[PDB]
């Protein structure tokens, strides 16, 4: 649960980069309860039957959210129109422009259906 996560959100200096980060795994843990939650390489993420679905990170600039490569092109459109500055790995979302939600839900929900037999924690 969230407990997992506390140490890592105290860590975070700023108040509201603390409070969204918060607020953002809080979403994540009661609309996808099943997913697990874990602190790995001191990140927070959501693992689902032992594999990767959603990682976070922070840095001054914004919240860098970590979904694997394919599923990034798979909602490439999606991140262009958002605005969201991105890599092969990541999105990054500045603290000072919204979380788009939808996109976290579509990256979460095709995670979850494309992994269900995937066997090592990183696609292959």
């Amino acid at each position: 649960g969230m407990d997992v996560f506390s140490e890592y959100l105290a860590g975070i200096a700023d108040p509201f980069h603390r409070e969204r980060t918060e607020e953002v795994l809080t979403w994540i843990k009661n609309k996808y309860p099943n997913l697990h939650t874990e602190i790995k390489w001191n990140q927070p993420m959501f693992t689902d039957h032992g594999t990767f679905i959603i990682g976070f990170s922070v840095s001054k600039k914004h919240l860098a959210v970590a979904p694997e490569k394919v599923t990034i092109a798979h909602v490439e459109d999606d991140i262009v129109k958002a605005g969201y500055d991105y890599t092969e790995q990541l999105i990054r979302i500045p603290w000072n422009g919204p979380v788009d939600y939808t996109l976290l839900e579509k990256m979460i929900e095709f995670n979850i259906l494309d992994k269900a037999d995937c066997s090592t924690f990183w696609r292959k």
